[PDB]
């Protein structure tokens, strides 16, 4: 019956604003869960630059790659929407940091410098999360490519409880050693992009790391978190929207409002 209720205030939510919401959500703590479509797919947009940091990670603790090394891009011609590497272009970054920036400023230079010289691009990208046993995530395109979030598209998916099963695994599970978990978190933890999503839902004092996704057509945006409420075991949540038309605009707020509806549900 909780569910029930849940359930339906998310149904009149999405038709309210004429679009779909995705959602799971997990108490890490007792194992209670929430859903809604939450096996359906809806576009990954840029939270997939979140996995892409676990996976350099899983790769700096197999040795195979160096948090410090330096990563040059001196000639590179930077993708659309790279705050940060643009302003190392000049000296280069570490590794880490440049991993923590498509995390947290979602830097697409970022992103594709490490898709083409660390983790064997897209398909690459895909591969690691079947290494975690995911198997509903695809990466099929490059960062600037996977926005088109056309209705029907498989490409650049994945489904709320995929998402949340990953983040689980990644952030509070045993894919990372306690050192390396510990990167991660901090990382998520200092998302900057987040602030009207999921944090938005949660208590001032209650910490949070996240990373979302705004696809810039089809009202297409996401946002994804581990959540540590005060003495309380973490939450996962997991939010993924699209809307009718093209030319929608993505609603922070019924993101927001998902994932207050979903919290509740597993309380």
């Amino acid at each position: 019956n909780k569910s029930d209720a849940a359930a339906k205030q998310i149904k009149k939510l999405e038709e309210d604003f004429d679009g779909r919401i995705g959602v799971f959500a997990i108490d890490t703590g007792s194992g209670n869960t929430f859903g809604y479509r939450s096996d359906e797919r809806f576009p990954l947009c840029s939270s997939f630059k979140g996995f892409l940091a676990a996976a350099v990670l899983e790769r700096v603790q197999q040795k195979k790659l160096d948090i410090n090394q330096k990563v040059k891009y001196e000639s590179r011609d930077l993708e659309y929407h790279s705050p940060i590497t643009t302003k190392y272009k000049g000296s280069g970054m570490t590794l880490g940091d440049m991993a923590s920036a498509a995390l947290q400023y979602s830097d697409n230079g970022a992103t594709n410098i490490i898709m083409e010289r660390f983790l064997g691009g897209p398909e690459g990208m895909t591969k690691f999360m079947r290494s975690i046993g995911d198997n509903e995530f695809r990466l099929d395109r490059w960062a600037l490519e996977l926005n088109t979030a056309i209705p029907g598209d498989k490409r650049d998916t994945s489904t709320p409880k995929a998402v949340a099963n990953s983040l689980n695994k990644l952030a509070l599970g045993n894919v990372l050693n306690a050192k390396v978990k510990a990167i991660y978190q901090n990382w998520l933890k200092g998302n900057t992009t987040g602030d009207a999503r999921i944090r938005a839902s949660v208590p001032a004092d209650w910490v949070v790391g996240d990373k979302t996704g705004s696809c810039g057509a089809y009202g297409t945006a996401n946002d994804y978190a581990v959540i540590w409420p005060k003495n309380r075991a973490p939450l996962i949540v997991s939010i993924y929207t699209t809307r009718k038309s093209k030319d929608d605009k993505h609603s922070d707020k019924t993101i927001a409002e998902a994932s207050r509806i979903a919290i509740q549900a597993i309380d």
